[PDB]
């Protein structure tokens, strides 16, 4: 769903897992990994470079794209907008 950008199902999934302790934290792990997977593929310069929309300025958009999932599906939740940012800075420092 995260790759598909299916926000409604992602939002529908949110409410189900919001019920249990750390269930949303269990999500933080998946977006954390999903964020890390997206980040590493972009920050790793290869060949003759990569398109600006992907890496040069898309890297900053990667957080925004994940922020859209945070907004459109995850109710601008504290736990996500506070946790996933660490991954973004983690592989952003590799620039």
């Amino acid at each position: 769903m995260l790759k598909n950008g299916k926000t409604e199902d992602l939002g529908c999934m949110y409410k189900l897992f919001s019920r249990v302790p750390n269930g949303l934290k269990t999500m933080c792990e998946c977006m954390s990994s999903y964020l890390r997977e997206q980040g590493k593929a972009l920050v790793s310069e290869e060949g003759e470079g990569k398109n600006p929309v992907d890496y040069i300025q898309g890297l900053l958009d990667l957080k925004s794209r994940f922020d859209r999932f945070l907004l459109e599906s995850f109710n601008n939740d504290r736990l996500f907008k506070q946790t996933i940012a660490g991954d973004f800075e983690y592989f952003l420092n590799l620039n």
